[PDB]
């Protein structure tokens, strides 16, 4: 049932994403175009970063550590999914649309 918090629009002011294996619920209606937030690894691992479209929307995702390492997320219909390997630190998530409108669910699964 966990909703992003608006204003999220800077990493700055990222949503935390409190533990992995969690649905996070959000939305880019109108003029909200990008969704920030940011989860923390304690021991390292494959991650499984996995959007779920709820309307047809063009979405995906920048994965990057706090710390040019970037990771996007691969469009497979109404999925944007990757698995990445990761060390223990904090990483930041941009999800952001490139065209439409529409909601969507995010879990980092592990
Ligand atoms: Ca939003
Ligand atoms: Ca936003
Ligand atoms: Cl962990």
């Amino acid at each position: 049932k966990l909703k992003e918090k608006e204003n999220n629009d800077s990493s700055d002011k990222a949503t935390v994403i409190p533990n992995f294996n969690t649905t996070m619920q959000g939305s880019l209606l109108g003029d909200d175009s990008r969704d920030y937030y940011s989860f923390e690894v304690k021991e390292e691992g494959e991650v499984n970063i996995e959007l779920d479209k709820k309307d047809e929307f063009g979405v995906t995702w920048t994965l990057h550590p706090e710390s040019d390492r970037i990771t996007y997320g691969q469009v497979d219909g109404n999925k944007v999914s990757n698995k990445v390997k990761l060390r223990p630190g904090k990483y930041y998530l941009l999800v952001y649309k490139y065209s439409g409108s529409g909601n969507y669910e995010l879990r980092v699964n592990k």
